């Protein structure tokens, strides 16, 4: 099983189109585990796929995507669906981070950081996981620094995602250092 291979076809399912796999999540993102390892066994790639399996992916990834509990899993961010994935508002921490593609940079300078496709800004808790974030689609990123305590004080959201991946409403440019 080709773990990685496997996740991104969990994501797609979790975050982006579960209807595509005959599949409804619920207010907080969770569906069945056996619904989602049935509609995978649709695909001849993943009909060895066990409830097992996926909690080896989980285990071994760089990153806590998914989480499964009581025969239930969901993504915990990254969702793009119309119906919005009910987050616990967080007070932030006075710093997050973001890293984006330098061809970003003036647009977010003006608007500040929006959602784009995905329902929440995401934010990262350090400096190295902010920089892998904009390395998957610049090879020289760029770092930006949220004055993410301010803007909560100021009304902005903040919202759990995991410990390294913060959510948000969109946050105005006067929070963010270039
Ligand atoms: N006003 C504006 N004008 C122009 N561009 C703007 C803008 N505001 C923001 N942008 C940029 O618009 C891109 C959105 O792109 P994305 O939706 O993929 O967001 P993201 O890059 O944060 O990535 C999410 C997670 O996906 C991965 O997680 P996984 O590995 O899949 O688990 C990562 O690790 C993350 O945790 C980003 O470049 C924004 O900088």
């Amino acid at each position: 099983i080709d773990y990685s291979k496997l996740s991104k076809e969990v994501a797609y399912a979790l975050r982006h189109a579960p209807w595509e796999y005959g599949l409804e999540l619920d207010a907080e993102g969770w569906v069945d585990i056996n619904q989602l390892l049935s509609s995978l066994h649709e695909s001849e790639k993943w009909k060895k796929v066990s409830e097992h399996d996926l909690h080896v992916m989980i285990e071994k990834s760089d990153k806590k995507r998914y989480e499964i509990s009581n025969g239930k899993i969901r993504a915990l961010y990254g969702h793009s669906i119309p119906q919005r994935i009910i987050k616990e508002q967080k007070c932030p921490p006075e710093v997050l981070y973001h890293g984006t593609a330098r061809r970003f940079v003036k647009s977010i300078k003006e608007k500040g950081l929006q959602p784009q496709g995905r329902q929440y800004v995401h934010l990262s808790a350090d400096v190295e996981t902010a920089l892998q974030v904009g390395k998957r689609r610049d090879i020289k990123p760029v770092l930006l620094i949220v004055n993410a305590l301010e803007a909560w004080s100021e009304g902005i959201k903040f919202y759990l995602g995991n410990d390294k991946v913060w959510l948000a409403d969109a946050i105005p440019s006067k929070y963010i250092r270039f």
